[PDB]
């Protein structure tokens, strides 16, 4: 519409600035896709609007990387098997303040640029919170005018498409580069050699790595632009291509696949450690490319390897990139010939560690077997690391023997395995969780032993969002009505939302706070409407839960409430209720029987109270299809309540619950990860906590957690696993949901039931507040006003000065 | 260096022109390449003039393809499983006339534009002579006004890269597209699905195809330049792409790379049919995506099929694609419902057969249960196909049962097998062969049983090479020294070079054509220094046989020749001879252990000659490495004397011998295939023909070949078969040659040592020519000024008039 364009966060719309993007969107049209008007489709116009809005950052991108080549400052290193980036051509326009031009531009070329952007593929290069960090990350880095860059792997497929087909998920192949991607640029003359298998052989010089088989990796950059800073830095993203030289000819050729499948597929595996082959060659092709890379850097700057972590930091983005720690010794002993000890003292002071969360089965622990086949010069080099590791810890703890035990690198057992946690924390200077619960718990109990031994590594870095794609991008309407009042600086200061609690009894803000949610939630309902043919009711309170689907994140929970409201009409089917309508999505991992067991059981439900026509409208329960980040940038403005439910402990941070609370949702949740410091900022008043503490769980773990004491108390959940078990909610097929059941009465590791009784009666709070919409509204302003703690400009300010050691800057190039 | 800036048929540097080149140029490094002068490699600059060569055919390229649109001219599709391209950027700047602006702006730049051309791979999606037959018909359709496209697979991986290793041929991947096609447009929107497998079902409407696995097609289209008429046609070549929906997840990810196998890699098998399912695929592939669009684009027009015929034309480049045949029935019975009788008179119309060979092994016979499993709708309509046209057969030649056995499309046996060639004679309107004495062979022999039912059917289109590659591209010198006596109308009417016989008692003419060659040869010695320290005496005879190595084009000959020049130095030291570097090179197909063999001996008798110090600069033999298009363009204009000595009644027509002819070269051969039309254009006083014609090869096969009486009766034969046997040429592995003196003693199907006497005292011939260089000169200049019938513009011509039924045009386009 027009008034989208009269948006003043959205930048001018300079008459010579319009003029110069309708030529050159004409010139892209004919001479980049090769058609004239008559033919050109939506797709055509897309990529015509992507390149003209790409060659608008050309000249920055080299300034600024030429501008870090002249000045030589330190340089990060952001090392991570994830980049979950979304869409680029808004974000691009945003940060360079092109937006009204290019909307006003496509509006006189008779074109609806929001329209255009829906034909860009997600960049959907990670599984959730860990991949979307890295994307934030790299966004607030550009912001604060950090020599930053980010170092991944260019999936061929992305996290995999789920379609929903007879209330299942399906997985289908993202195949994100189907049409180009117009962002990247191949950097194939920039191509190196990674080695995998071969033998270590000792000449008169020392260790050699010898016999191995190459693959290429050929790395493709793409521009991460700061907002309004000039600042463009770069994502490298790497590419397996088989090497130069070698069934037969034609299966020799075939036989290329192989090598080249290794930055083939994104594994979906968000908390789950699998141990595959493929897996393992994925993380040590990022780490040995990207060495190659900050080394030959170093070198080319203003030899002695005293100055490299003076030079450079590496930030390990989890335990992913831990091979860093062992390649990098091997670099400095094998190639450049240092001292072990020196080399180990450059390796310690370069590298960082964040870890992102205490489940057991996310930790990597990779059989010593598969090392020495794969890579037998870093098995090598972790057996002598682990051994001057345990003489450090047994000289501080002599005779401690079981803590020697506890803190090997390596893990005994029928498979002997390496600790891929513990290689990181000895070969880094910093160690973080992302929240403070997170950060003190790993001191407390998950590494404890290496808190004791070294407790200056130990740190905490809350996690953040950008403000840019999580407030200007997707709700450009918020945005607005905080510019009128506060301006626009708070975009890149998000601490300056704090001035919004002068408006709590503002009459005018009130009214614009409540306006702007009403117009997101008209266009989600709508958009519903459009590609899913889903009708919504728009004045229905929006209860959202998008994440992934796993049994820590207790869906389960939300689904026995779902089904609490639903009998509660059925009893009392004459007495108000507020209207609701409960949308949960995400993506469960290809196995997950469990997980893929509830996103069924969350359709079924809508089977049944979807079509009652005693609940009509009153409630409605859907499951939101293919969550990805360019689908959270649509349903989270329109959110009302924000459901952050994991078992208090379980949930390093979240970050989800941060892009809520941005976007005016009030949260109902648990004191776990962010949700404690969340409603620190707000005021627990200003948030629906529920449930467990961390140390009620540690209770019911020493007593023993019982889940039929729970059943046999409380009636209404009663009611609801008999209508599970006899097949209520699977009338076709009654025993459906019999693992559901038996998990929730026998083998929940997550305490369901536990806090039902609580979240039941929270959601009672919930709808009461909502019944009032002015103080809904002003506990809104209250949430909104104190998230600005949550920016990732924040966060990356504090790994700036507390690991990396960089001063940051908002100050521009020219 | 200047001069070739003033070479007048390379155009004209307009100061306009030149200063838009430059900013173009400097334009794309910026924003294509995203990189400053400062750090931009010499492959850099060969992109940024490619892409700024290429934005100067776009709007000719959308206006010739909207001016068929509007015109609907019969449309000319060009079906070939192989087009032999070689590099695009010079052929551009010569058909658009920018090749002197394009020197001289890269030349103001700092820049030789000549060394920028060597960084551009080939396009080496071909094996020999019917690839680059395919390359040459683009050009001159295109040169001719016609609305043709060529219809081709896009390879990943072209004909193999040849190292020679210890004189050995080694294979590696031809990975064309390691560094981007700045040519080709990828249409990924116009994506069409191809079937394979599945089962035939009879519903109320008649045949179904159901059950299929789909592979879909992406075209990419790349720009085919008529020289100076501003026509710009289209070569449309298929991608193999896994389809959109489906060991796991991550193995059913992997596995999409088995249907993209499809487009992986050309088979280099050049003369030998291998049966393999994967070609089959190809076949399909090309012939399925390609018949789509010819219908589409029919649909879309000014249905009626009856008209198809007059607006469209199928020609078939051998039996790669014969599929076409059965495939348009499948279309027109199945999907458009027409009677089988009206769709088989649509079918035969648009479809002709060229045939390139008599060569049994190159015949493709499919085994029946191969084509039932994989087109079993396909193998259905070649049964019925072969029903009626045997009943025709019939009812011509009433109780010739013999005749019925012999036309058959079913090949009886232990495999039974659909012969391709007598699918495509049944399936066809015209068929031809590609010089006089093959296409008069195919009606006396091979097809005589399809000659006589259908006379009428058979046709002679004799093959021809484009004077724009073939002549003012790759010998610049002699193009401007014939434009300077005959103006340049002869570039794209070559039958004007007969005006160059004014001139073979001119004296400024004859300096001139022997300058050109001197030129031409300094320049390829210096070449073989710089990329291969390789010595040439640039005072010697150039004598070259560069082709595919086959037993048939007798490789063997040569050496038997080359072997009998270093015997006869070494028994009369004292005598003068001419001083001769014999070049021989050409690629073997992967597993001909023959072929393999003939290339070690090439390079072992190298070993020997090129070593003795009694041979000294008057003898040198070198294998020319990965013979291909960009190496034809070097070595031709190079050559004195062209080696075209294949058995008489073995090559139905060869084109390089035609390019030798263009280029100043004399030519030593059999009456073989074009050379029969060579002698006769030229004059057989201006040829050195030897050896058997067709009839004394019959003659030998009537009362069968003894090579013993040939070892028997000729000394200096013996004395070599001898040298062979022992292990002079091996001395570290005598029985080496065990296989090649085998073979040619007891097994050789090509005559070699039948036409061993002829051809060592026809090269005598040459040689005494060659010491009287005014009279070489002058012979020379007989056979230039007669080349102009091998033009493929004339050819071309003659399918148009006589097989589609279109007149040809070099009238321009505005
Ligand atoms: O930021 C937002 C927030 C939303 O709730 C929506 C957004 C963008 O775009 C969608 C859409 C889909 C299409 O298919 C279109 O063509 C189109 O213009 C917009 C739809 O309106 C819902
Ligand atoms: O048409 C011809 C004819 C030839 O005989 C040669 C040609 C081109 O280019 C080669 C060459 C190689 C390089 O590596 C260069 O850099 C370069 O400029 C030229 C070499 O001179 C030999």
């Amino acid at each position: 519409q027009e008034k989208r364009k009269q948006i003043s966060v959205r930048g001018l719309a300079g008459v010579e600035n319009v003029t110069e993007l309708k030529k050159n969107f004409n010139r892209h049209l004919h001479f980049t896709l090769v058609k004239d008007r008559n033919v050109a489709t939506p797709r055509d116009y897309y990529f015509a609007l992507a390149h003209t809005v790409r060659d608008h950052l050309v000249g920055r991108w080299i300034r600024t990387q030429q501008h870090y080549y002249e000045k030589d400052p330190k340089r990060i290193y952001y090392l991570s098997l994830e980049f979950y980036m979304g869409r680029t051509l808004q974000n691009t326009m945003v940060n360079l303040a092109l937006e009204n031009a290019c909307d006003e531009a496509t509006y006189q070329l008779g074109l609806d640029m929001e329209e255009l952007e829906e034909i860009e593929e997600d960049a959907g290069l990670g599984n959730g919170g860990l991949g979307r960090l890295a994307a934030c990350f790299l966004d607030s880095m550009a912001t604060l005018g950090l020599a930053a860059y980010g170092y991944g792997i260019r999936y061929e497929f992305g996290i995999f498409n789920q379609k929903i087909c007879g209330g299942w998920q399906m997985e289908e192949a993202d195949d994100w580069l189907r049409y180009g991607n117009p962002w990247e640029k191949a950097r194939p003359e920039f191509t190196l050699p990674v080695h995998f298998y071969g033998r270590v052989e000792h000449t008169s010089q020392g260790a050699k790595w010898v016999d191995t088989q190459v693959v290429l990796a050929m790395p493709y950059d793409t521009p991460v632009p700061g907002y309004r800073n000039n600042v463009v830095n770069t994502m490298r993203l790497w590419s397996a291509k088989a090497p130069n030289d070698f069934g037969g000819y034609i299966q020799a050729v075939l036989d290329r696949n192989l090598a080249e499948n290794i930055s083939r597929v994104l594994y979906p595996n968000d908390n789950f450690f699998e141990g595959k082959e493929l897996r393992l060659k994925q993380e040590y092709f990022v780490v040995a490319a990207t060495l190659q890379d900050i080394i030959r850097r170093f070198k080319s700057s203003k030899t002695n390897f005293d100055a490299f972590p003076d030079k450079v930091a590496i930030q390990l983005n989890d335990t992913h990139p831990s091979l860093a720690i062992p390649e990098l010794m091997r670099v400095l002993v094998d190639l450049e010939r240092l001292d072990w000890d020196k080399a180990w003292e450059v390796t310690v002071k370069t590298c960082a560690y964040t870890n992102h969360t205490v489940i057991p089965e996310a930790l990597e622990r990779w059989p010593v077997h598969l090392l020495e086949t794969l890579l037998p010069r870093h098995l090598q080099i972790i057996y002598e690391i682990n051994q001057r590791f345990l003489n450090r810890v047994a000289a501080a703890f002599p005779g401690d023997v079981d803590r020697l035990r506890r803190m090997s690198l390596v893990e005994e057992g029928a498979v002997k395995r390496i600790n891929m946690a513990h290689l990181c924390i000895a070969g880094s200077h910093a160690v973080n969780g992302v929240a403070r619960i997170h950060s003190e718990i790993l001191k407390k109990t998950i590494f404890k032993d290496f808190y004791e031994l070294e407790p200056h590594k130990f740190q905490n870095k809350t996690n953040g969002i950008t403000p840019r794609r999580w407030l200007v991008l997707c709700n450009p309407g918020l945005a607005e009505i905080i510019a009128e009042r506060i301006g626009e600086e708070y975009i890149s200061d998000l601490d300056q939302l704090r001035k919004l609690l002068s408006y709590v009894d503002d009459e005018a803000f009130i009214r614009d706070v409540a306006k702007v949610k009403q117009e997101n939630k008209l266009k989600f309902a709508a958009y519903l409407e459009r590609e899913y043919k889903v009708h919504i009711n728009p004045n229905s309170l929006f209860d959202v839960q998008v994440k992934r689907i796993h049994e820590y994140k207790r869906q389960l929970l939300n689904c026995l409430h779902v089904i609490t409201l639903y009998n509660r009409i059925k009893k009392e089917p004459n007495k108000f209720v507020v209207p609701r309508t409960v949308m949960i999505g995400g993506k469960a991992a290809p196995g997950y029987h469990m997980a893929k067991m509830i996103i069924k059981l969350i359709t079924a439900i809508g089977d049944v109270v979807n079509h009652d026509p005693v609940v009509g409208d009153r409630l409605r329960v859907i499951f939101l299809e293919n969550y990805r980040v360019s689908l959270a940038e649509k349903v989270i403005p329109a959110a009302d309540l924000s459901e952050q439910i994991s078992t208090a402990g379980t949930e390093a941070s979240g970050t989800g619950n941060m892009k809520f609370m941005l976007n005016g949702a009030l949260t109902i949740g648990t004191m776990d990860g962010a949700n404690v410091e969340m409603a620190e900022e707000a005021g627990e008043e200003n948030f629906f906590i529920f449930g467990m503490r961390v140390e009620d769980v540690d209770r019911l773990d020493q007593r023993g957690y019982n889940a039929q004491e729970y059943y046999d108390r409380i009636p209404e959940l009663r009611q609801i696993i008999e209508q599970l078990s006899s097949g209520f909610f699977s009338p076709k097929q009654p025993d459906l949901f019999k693992d559901i059941v038996n998990m929730l009465m026998h083998h929940d590791r997550f305490k369901v039931f536990a806090d039902y009784e609580e979240y039941v009666k929270c959601q009672e709070r919930v709808s009461a507040l909502y019944k009032n919409p002015r103080e809904w509204t002003r506990m809104v302003i209250r949430n909104i006003a104190t998230s600005g703690k949550f920016s990732s400009d924040r966060t990356i300010a504090q790994y700036a000065r507390e690991i990396w050691g960089v001063e940051p800057s908002r100050q521009r190039l020219p």
